[PDB]
């Protein structure tokens, strides 16, 4: 369905969806939900050539954690790297559905991506999922060699929900003295628990991400209105001081995305506490437009992706 | 004085202006309007290596048109080639006043620039400038080999006026048959003789580029109505049959500048007519934010100096 400005093939895209009929995402169960993205992602024939990906389990912080660590192919030495937390509302999303996009940061950055299996929702809550993530972030820093990275050139980046991982994760960093980060790529995170933005009530249905499917996203996250208020599940509710000394963003917004407004917010707020920030919004897209097969050759997403590996790369340097 | 939102050093540079005072640009005479730009980008120490330059005057389409070349330092062969067209409300602007920004997309693209000195206003009025511009297009691509450059690999780019210039050179080779282009770059264009914007009116004043300037360009170019209503003035008032078939674009636009609205506008009008196109709002910057030299080592400008880089260079290679 879509709306006036709505980028040409994404546009198609979502006309498609809506002749494809089908019940609400929020319907169904988390397996089935899963399932919706897993056969998407599959159905498009995409290019994931010039990486390696092995697996790895770590020992972090009390649990296992699976990691997996994308390596530009053919390329010697340690390499600087970049924590993913993937995206999916929580519920949903895992490596293989979010390899494509995964490997254009890799290959278009030159650098290492750890990838963290998170655990999902409702099977975890908050702040579980965020706990593994900053717990394999600080390994990754320690213990960098074993995997062939340099932990100490360390950023970390994640789509939606994965982006609002990454921002937090860079919040327990300063919370916690360690590990320092060089940059933070946050791609069209959630910023906070309210559903109120302008953004939300203009995009609430017809561009994908409904604000349905947000509130069971929520939902299944954490009912605890208390956690919710967290600056640790809902960073835009941090102030100045509590988010001075971050590392350098990039944030891309999208403009026809229900998060827009809490995105480019929360990146004004980088700004007001001294923090150095990027903020882009990518217009005619709609959410996880780099996530998502079927777009993944539009032209602005190449492009989208082209800047977001080019800022890992540029924040990773040695030096 | 600016707004919440703008980003840190931007906000500085404008209250450093408030501070040091002095006569609204409008209210200068061309010459010392012309000072004016020229002293504050001769103020600031920046990077211009990379480089070499060298001046071209070229026969075309009865008059003599001044060139300065602009090619990456110390690389052989046929490169591919953009022209640039100069920002400053055609009333100002120059070679020397926009060499830094050509610099930057230069060294970015590794493409060959060809900037043309235009007739600036209100020495010469609408529609002598794009005439020069276009004829000097027209004349790259066809005696490109004569300045080290493959013509048959050409693009438009241009601030402001520039981006106008840009857009409507491109139209203008549509018109003709000739010469191909491979990519516009629009850095923030100016592109409709119109001042009812959302964005005019919020950012009227306080801002760098104030209304009261953008009449002004506007009345010094043409104080023709019917000309200001031709596409060639105005580029967004071309309808879905006008743009059909131009080249893939970049439109960059900022988020605090009164153009803002009518270059998305121009954007998502070459969309609705099959265009490529991607439209990027850059947060937190204001109008000309690639050309001012106190603002070349803001990051987020440094961001959207390489994206402006890599897309020329994406969309000027071999086959």
């Amino acid at each position: 369905s879509g709306s006036p400005g709505v980028e040409q093939h994404t546009q198609a895209f979502l006309e498609a969806l809506e002749q494809g009929g089908g019940k609400p995402l929020e319907q169904l169960s988390p397996k089935d939900a899963r399932a919706v993205l897993t056969g998407a992602q599959a159905s498009v024939k995409v290019d994931l050539s010039g990486i390696e990906v092995k697996e790895r389990t770590i020992q972090a912080n009390g649990q296992s954690i699976k990691l997996q660590v994308v390596r530009p192919a053919n390329v010697k030495g340690e390499l600087p790297v970049f924590m993913f937390f993937h995206g999916g509302g929580w519920v949903l999303g895992d490596f293989p559905t979010h390899q494509r996009l995964i490997r254009d940061l890799v290959v278009g950055s030159g650098a290492v991506a750890v990838y963290v299996d998170y655990t999902p929702s409702p099977e975890s809550h908050y702040p579980t999922a965020i706990n593994q993530a900053y717990a394999a972030t600080q390994w990754v820093a320690e213990h960098g060699k074993e995997i062939g990275v340099d932990g100490k050139r360390l950023a970390v980046a994640g789509n939606s929900v994965g982006g609002n991982m990454a921002a937090v994760v860079a919040l327990k960093a300063k919370e916690a003295g360690t590990p320092a980060l060089r940059f933070q790529l946050l791609l069209h995170p959630v910023t906070d628990a309210s559903f109120e933005t302008a953004s939300y009530k203009q995009f609430a249905d017809g561009h994908f991400l409904t604000t349905g499917m947000m509130k069971w996203f929520w939902d299944n996250y954490t009912t605890d209105a208390k956690a919710r208020e967290q600056i640790y599940a809902s960073p835009l509710r941090a102030s100045s001081e509590q988010l001075k000394g971050l590392p350098p963003a990039l944030v891309q917004t999208a403009e026809f995305d229900v998060l827009r407004d809490e995105g480019e917010a929360y990146a004004r707020k980088l700004n007001a506490a001294g923090v150095t920030v990027t903020s882009v919004r990518y217009n005619g897209m709609i959410h996880d437009y780099g996530l998502l097969n079927p777009l993944s050759q539009v032209p602005a997403v190449k492009a989208a992706m082209r800047q977001a590996g080019t800022e890992l790369k540029v924040h990773l340097q040695l030096e």
